[PDB]
């Protein structure tokens, strides 16, 4: 349903969309029918929910002053650690964009910046290639209408999965299908580690369907078949191509920013507020024990949580017989038992299952006589998405 061929339905649609919007074509990022047929894709050319989405993105951008964001400077931390560039472009002349996302410390720069201004800078980068696609369409003379982005998952670890940061990368594909409809021509993922199934899992109920499909893994041979959608000189050497900056340093920094870990001189605070699914009363003298049976290795246990009335013990157990619970005696100690003041600082961390069984995390009250605590938790067993695990072990 694209520009030449619209039926007569697509082509009155489209008129009478272009009719409905005439207060905004003014003031729209473009006004071509380029622009307004992703709106109407984006709702199967219903005129008045492609009208919503326009106008609320149209909201959007008065809201966030989109139109100036272009000259919008970060805090420094964001400037010099979050990650990311501009570098080149495809065979077609489509910009492409690096996400540096296995070297990000996404945990520093939350305890640094804000969330807002991490979503920010994304959204920065989206106006960019935007602008990008215009000039590209101005010295080729053809529509350019999307970006080529490439995801470089090499580092990626349990500690990109942080809550509170993973939580940022959902609400962003949230805000790119609501803002930037149809705008990646493919989403091409590099270097992705074991842990890439149960990671993306975590978000990929936030992009599109059209967007999944988009999805490219490539495999040990990356390299090469990166040069099936991009020219050797339009790639940095990093990346199996020929493009350096000018002291010759393949990564191409003076347009790439790879990040990593964020100096602890940047940090603002060392915890950020967070929400519950559960609250328990742990009473004087005793212990909870909040169990998960875990099917296969690989698996991720995640957990966070808070006291009240003082500190709490918390230790990571596995039974070694199903049936009645066991005490911390009989069980293998898989995380040994540590107190944590989490009454003051509230807790969080993971771990990689490494065998099926039942996993228990023990909150341990049993050295305290006198005092109970109140105590809020969130367990979660993260799973590999099954597409992604498949493809990964068809790769060798
Ligand atoms: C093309 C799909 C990219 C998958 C990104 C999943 C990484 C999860 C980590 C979230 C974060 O730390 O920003």
């Amino acid at each position: 349903s694209r520009v030449g061929d619209l039926s007569p339905q697509q082509q009155e649609a489209l008129a009478r969309f272009r009719e409905n919007l005439q207060d905004l074509l003014p003031i729209l990022p473009n006004a071509d029918d380029y622009f307004l047929l992703r709106w109407l894709r984006a709702r199967n050319f219903d005129l008045q929910k492609s009208e919503d989405m326009l106008r609320r993105h149209m909201e959007f951008r008065k809201q966030q002053d989109l139109d100036n964001i272009v000259t919008w400077q970060p805090p420094e931390v964001i400037q010099l650690y979050d990650s990311g560039g501009l570098c080149g472009y495809d065979y077609e002349g489509c910009p492409v964009y690096f996400n540096i996302i296995g070297s990000l410390d996404p945990k520093g720069l939350l305890l640094s910046a804000s969330k807002q201004d991490m979503i920010r800078k994304r959204i920065k980068v989206c106006e960019l290639l935007l602008h990008e696609c215009e000039l590209q369409t101005q010295k080729l003379g053809r529509k350019i209408e999307m970006a080529l982005m490439v995801f470089d998952m090499e580092g990626l670890s349990l500690k990109h999965l942080w809550k509170p940061a993973v939580e940022v990368y959902q609400q962003f594909f949230s805000i790119l299908e609501a803002n930037y409809p149809e705008t990646l021509k493919n989403l091409i993922v590099i270097r992705a580690p074991k842990l890439f199934p149960v990671a993306f899992n975590l978000v990929k109920s936030f992009m599109s369907e059209e967007t999944r499909r988009k999805i490219v893994i490539l495999g040990d041979n990356w390299k090469q078949e990166l040069t099936k959608f991009i020219s050797p000189d339009q790639l940095p050497v990093e990346f199996g191509g020929t493009m350096t900056d000018p002291d010759g340093n393949p990564k191409c920094l003076t347009k790439i920013n790879y990040g990593g870990e964020v100096p602890k001189s940047y940090y603002l605070c060392e915890q950020v507020r967070l929400q519950y699914e559960h609250t328990r009363s742990v009473g004087r003298g005793s212990s909870l024990q909040v169990e998960n049976e875990i099917l296969f290795p690989g698996c991720v246990l995640r957990w966070q949580f808070a006291s009240d009335g003082g500190d709490i013990g918390f230790g990571v157990f596995l039974k070694t017989k199903m049936g009645e619970q066991q005490s911390a005696r009989e069980m293998t100690e898989v995380l040994p038992s540590q107190r944590y003041n989490a009454h003051m600082v509230p807790e969080d961390g993971s771990l990689t299952c490494l065998q099926a069984g039942v996993y228990v995390l023990r909150f341990d009250n049993t050295y305290s006589r006198m005092h109970a605590k109140k105590l809020s938790y969130t367990v979660e067993v993260l799973l590999p998405d099954k597409a992604s695990e498949e493809t990964l072990q068809s790769m060798r």
